[PDB]
């Protein structure tokens, strides 16, 4: 059936780590693919693995450590998720997104989501770090969406609106702060498109994604994204640009997992001091003062 | 599972129904959101809550009422679903499409649908009436279709062909009937396109759909169409335009649902005018005299 | 849930063929709709209904026989699948695409599969025989995905590439075999699309399809490809062209299920003797020798 998670559900589950750890975090930060490196940057981290908290699900995919850490990052008070779900792991999505509202029962206001993408822009590169400025939701045009069934009014209207999604602002000093760190490459920005997995995509897929308006292609973050701006979190997030993908038949070679190889080693200390100098401020938001 | 409902389930409906009225509606017509004032137009009408009728589903969306409404409009007898289901309200095709097989069995002939949705054509204005020429199906894409599972032989055949949905000869007389009311205004065509829900698209995916060919988007109507057409019912649907999507990044808005004001309150008068001369004949169709 | 089938679930049904039959197949063909005639080209042929082996499932649509029939093509020992299942017939990928795990475990290496598909390239010809060279698969999408749930490490890896799924040397050699069968018209090869049914497509759906750069759209197959080729299986197949989609609202007519009359019957002798001719050798692969 449609979400079997009751707001209690998640009022629990809040309680529970409210309860266990003194830090009172302001900004959720949720790790992809090989990305599982920005964890080792937080000062005073207390790490909770998914397995012990009452209503999470488990990341059973490599590259996702499945933990929840508290930790400071820059000055600022976050948590994080080392590793996410997905849909093709058998996850419904509102098992996927179960965290996002947690999050906001915690008093989280801001969420930034990450992910490893294949590139469908031509001027990407691997390595390349492409701001999510909008998404398009495959599996949302056919029904398979979070918000699907009787709306939990506590959290959001019945039809929220997506685009606003990502951003502006947060975007505009994502852009400031990567011309301050010197990098020779420029910051890249694109539509992020999102289909159900766990294959890679055909030669004839990726044309059409493409003609479609994407510029990178991965399984993931939609659903979050979705979730979260219901709720009214501030949403930003960005895509690790780790392969090509293949747009011709004359096909050198073809798309592997080994695309974590791209993110938790080759840029990994890059987008971590990126994601770190991020932590300047919302300003952060706290009522007055 | 596939469809829970067995051909004696629409029986018992249908009969159910039928000896609790007088009326023998020949015509059906399902009101969308914000267009439920259409049965105030009705004479000797008899109103039933859907919680009343045996395997009747429920509208759980604002602006949708949530009752049949057998009654005489304009000379014709016909029976109104004054709202109807969704998708994105937890309910599998199967459910939603329901009332549609009770009306074959009640013994209707024709079908007209309705429904509120988002402007994709540029030319189209808020406020506009769109004929349902054709639609693009992208829940079906997927398999996400009322008919999958077994055929039930009593209603149609496995393979229904589509491309001759949208009567022709009723799209005629609805250009002809608008002549004759004088609106300066012209009456639009064109194609609709279904998407899950309940959250609005995003610039991406406007442009996208527009660029498929889509002249307005919706969330509903092309399962009922599909049921419809499979058991044999004449079709004939059309779109109030409640609002303009958005198309581009420089977001000076966006789409809520307060879109009910373009509908039931606005555009009111119109259509429900526009329904009524349209009850002018199917030419009827009663076998002879 | 996700899939219901264990490993020792193929195992098994591996195992009671095995132990009912003394032929030992290398190559598995799979009839789609109106093809169930390939079978008659067999020798020493010995047929299994599904209903009698464990765990099948069972074809329920006019032109699949639901039968499985191992013998002698050509000089080769195969197993065929004279009929297929859908999902449009209430059937998960899962439990669709199960008999490709069996035949993998039975020691196949060469999987050819065939299907009616409609044509959506103008230059196509209603009894053409179409390469598949690609594929576009909508269902998987939106996670609808043979593949969906925890991974079998014993079949195949969890993200498998699906780019170099049709393999280009048998492809070479149909096209070899085509001209030594003094064929006037010339062999067709393009993109295959899925979508789930059972309905046929409306024309803004086809043009749509087209404009996405599909050359043929069916209902099957491609669950099939996918499964077939996480597991190692050696995949080929083509698709006979049974009609002319509608691309216009000018409706001549509307498409229906006598395209089994293309199949069985106008273009029976040609691609089954085709068929056997491409039985020529992989070349076999057995090891050394
Ligand atoms: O080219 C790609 N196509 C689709 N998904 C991905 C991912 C993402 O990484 C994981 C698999 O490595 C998946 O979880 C997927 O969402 C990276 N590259 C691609
Ligand atoms: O722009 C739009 N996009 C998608 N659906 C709708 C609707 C339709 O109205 C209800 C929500 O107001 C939904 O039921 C939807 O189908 C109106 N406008 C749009
Ligand atoms: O034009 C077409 N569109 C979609 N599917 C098909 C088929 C295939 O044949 C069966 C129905 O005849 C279905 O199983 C479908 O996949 C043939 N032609 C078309």
């Amino acid at each position: 059936m449609q979400n079997g998670y009751t707001y209690e559900d998640y009022q629990d589950t809040a309680k529970w780590l409210l309860s266990h750890t003194e830090q009172r975090p302001q900004v959720a930060v949720i790790c992809g693919s090989g990305l599982g490196g920005l964890v080792n940057k937080l000062t005073q981290a207390q790490t909770f693995d998914y397995s012990e908290i009452p209503n999470f699900p488990e990341s059973t995919v490599p590259g996702h450590a499945g933990r929840l850490v508290f930790g400071i990052l820059n000055g600022r008070a976050c948590v994080m998720m080392q590793g996410r779900f997905h849909m093709y792991e058998g996850y419904p999505f509102w098992k996927v997104t179960f965290p996002v509202r947690v999050f906001r029962l915690l008093g989280v206001e801001t969420l930034v989501v990450t992910n490893a993408a294949g590139g469908l822009n031509p001027n990407f590169e691997v390595g390349d770090i492409m701001l999510i400025r909008d998404h398009i939701n495959l599996p949302g045009f056919s029904g398979e969406n979070p918000l699907r069934g009787p709306n939990e009014e506590r959290f959001g209207v019945r039809f929220p609106a997506m685009s606003d999604a990502y951003d502006r602002d947060m975007r505009q000093k994502a852009h400031s702060t990567w011309k301050q760190m010197g990098e020779q490459r420029e910051l890249q920005e694109g539509t992020y498109v999102m289909l159900g997995g766990p294959n890679f995509e055909t030669v004839a897929e990726c044309r059409l994604l493409r003609n479609l308006g994407a510029d990178a292609v991965g399984m993931s973050t939609v659903p979050e994204v979705i979730v979260a701006r219901h709720c009214g979190l501030r949403v930003f997030g960005f895509s690790l640009i780790t392969n090509k993908v293949i747009m011709d038949t004359e096909s050198q070679g073809k798309a592997n997992h080994e695309e974590v190889l791209e993110a938790g080693k080759q840029a990994a200390q890059k987008l971590e001091q990126f994601v770190s100098l991020l932590m300047a401020s919302i300003p952060v938001s706290g009522h007055t003062g």
